[PDB]
């Protein structure tokens, strides 16, 4: 048994206002800098441990002790997401039920079946780079979370968010990220039902209203359509669970559907976001990459199995999901009484932070040079330790769209490379704005076209 480290308190808010900062997961990853491991982090009446090591992190990830639990951030996500499948807890009905109603779209078969969509999306944002001007540049973020979220709603929905057709936000975007945005802040919060947060509340069940507004076109689209559909929401509304034999009830599709569109496409957008800043500040790394896609997309539009093969582009994906996973954190609480790591005693119901990008900064496990940006770690991905890298999380509660989400990465990037060379012509200084999720913010590129006719669709 062992003292756990701590820091800096404010008397009886204890550490709470550590979290009083637009970036709290890079705040928690200076403290896990600076004390080690695992440390306790109290708040008024809560309290939890933050992990950064594959040592201890390995014991969280066995199952048999630990569960996955919904962190305070989950639980305000929650008020609007329902019992989906991100929110909802492994022990409530609608959890196996809509896991195993909605596995089968994310089979091999249905992501050959996605391919040709993901193409349309894909050709749209390279035919925007085509078009611009000598003298413009690229807002890099803005233009993945266009396509992201234009895939995600096509592939699955059968629905065009049209995004390329737009200067300005959907409202849908506008009001995700605020709401993502008011969660992060309601994690700092001694005492939310104060006065002065009416206004935040106001403006938070407007935006739940306008992520449901969209649902409900959603919805109508699919019923007023004629055009015969096999996709996510297919399933979600015909759908029967093998188990129960049930389908989803119309409560739960509404959260998976809001679940999805926001899962779905965020965390991509800040993947190719992340690879692509990566990639220009290591131009020896951007030239692999952009070989690689030269040579093996040699048609005018990518086909599935020319995807699978670009494995270095894969490497690039999986080196920027080590250094910035753009869900940060999961969180898991103890089943039973247990010894943590052989000296920090858990009492049932304890819960723990895994403070991902900490975890993959590990020099135990990947070496001194843990800050340098090098893909050829992913070379052999069977020689990584298992639970040492975990971007998509942990066990029966991993990521589902997870090959859904390196799909369509993979294609876009490798098509990005075939069409253009990169500069970053501002010099920019990386600045990661997080919304529970992280994204670089204000990132822009120069894109030279490298003038190679795109195929049709
Ligand atoms: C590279 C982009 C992505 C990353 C880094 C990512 C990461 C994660 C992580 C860490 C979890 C576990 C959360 C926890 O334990 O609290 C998770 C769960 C989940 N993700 Fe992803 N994800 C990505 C893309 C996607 C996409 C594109 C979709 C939709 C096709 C998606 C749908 C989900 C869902 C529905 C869950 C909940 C699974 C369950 O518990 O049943 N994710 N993801
Ligand atoms: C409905 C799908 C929603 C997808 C959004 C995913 C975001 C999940 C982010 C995980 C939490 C980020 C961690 C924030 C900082 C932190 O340590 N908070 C402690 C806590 O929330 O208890």
């Amino acid at each position: 048994i062992k003292e756990m480290p701590q820091p800096k308190t404010f008397g009886e808010l204890k550490n709470l206002p550590l979290l009083n900062t637009d970036k709290p997961v890079q705040a928690l990853m200076k403290i896990a800098d600076e004390l080690g491991e695992i440390f306790k982090f109290e708040a008024p009446g809560r309290v939890t441990r933050y992990l950064s090591s594959q040592r201890l992190i390995k014991e969280a990830c066995d199952e048999s002790r630990f569960d996955k639990n919904l962190s305070q951030a989950l639980k305000f996500v929650r008020d609007f997401a329902g019992d989906g499948l991100f929110t909802s807890w492994t022990h409530e009905k609608n959890w196996k039920k809509a896991h195993n109603i909605l596995l089968p779209s994310f089979s091999q078969q249905a992501m050959k079946g996605y391919h040709a969509m993901m193409v349309d999306i894909a050709v749209q944002l390279v035919q925007k780079w085509e078009r611009l001007n000598a003298d413009e540049h690229i807002e890099v973020p803005e233009d993945m979370t266009r396509l992201t979220l234009d895939t995600i709603g096509l592939c699955g929905f059968n629905y065009r968010f049209n995004s390329f057709y737009r200067d300005q936000p959907h409202p849908f975007i506008t009001s995700m990220v605020r709401a993502l945005d008011e969660a992060m802040n309601k994690l700092q919060r001694a005492n939310p039902d104060d006065p002065a947060y009416d206004e935040n509340k106001r403006q938070f069940q407007e935006d739940i209203k306008v992520m449901n507004d969209l649902v409900d076109k959603i919805i109508a689209d699919r019923k007023a359509s004629g055009e015969q559909s096999d996709d996510l929401l297919t399933h979600m509304l015909n759908g029967k669970d093998p188990e129960t034999g049930e389908p989803l009830d119309d409560e739960n599709i509404r959260y998976q559907i809001i679940t999805f569109l926001i899962a779905g496409h965020e965390t991509t957008s800040g993947l190719l976001s992340f690879a692509l800043y990566f990639l220009v500040k290591n131009p020896h790394v951007l030239q692999k990459a952009a070989e690689e896609a030269a040579r093996v997309l040699v048609d005018p539009v990518p086909s599935y199995k020319q995807v699978k093969q670009l494995k270095y582009v894969g490497m690039v994906l999986n080196e920027a999901l080590r250094l910035w996973p753009t869900v940060p954190a999961f969180s898991l609480y103890a089943k039973e009484d247990t010894v943590l790591g052989g000296e920090y005693p858990l009492e049932k119901g304890d819960e723990l932070m895994v403070l991902i990008p900490q975890l993959h900064r590990d020099k135990t496990i990947w070496g001194d040079d843990v800050e340098e940006f090098r893909p050829e770690r992913f070379e052999n991905p069977s020689a990584i330790p298992q639970h040492a890298f975990k971007p998509f999380g942990n066990g029966q509660r991993a990521c589902i769209g997870q090959q859904f989400a390196l799909h369509e990465a993979t294609l876009v990037l490798g098509m990005m490379l075939k069409h253009f060379d990169f500069e970053d012509h501002t010099n920019y200084e990386l600045d990661i704005k997080e919304t529970l999720t992280l994204k670089p913010e204000g990132f822009v590129v120069k894109a030279k076209s490298k003038k190679i006719p795109l195929g049709g669709i």
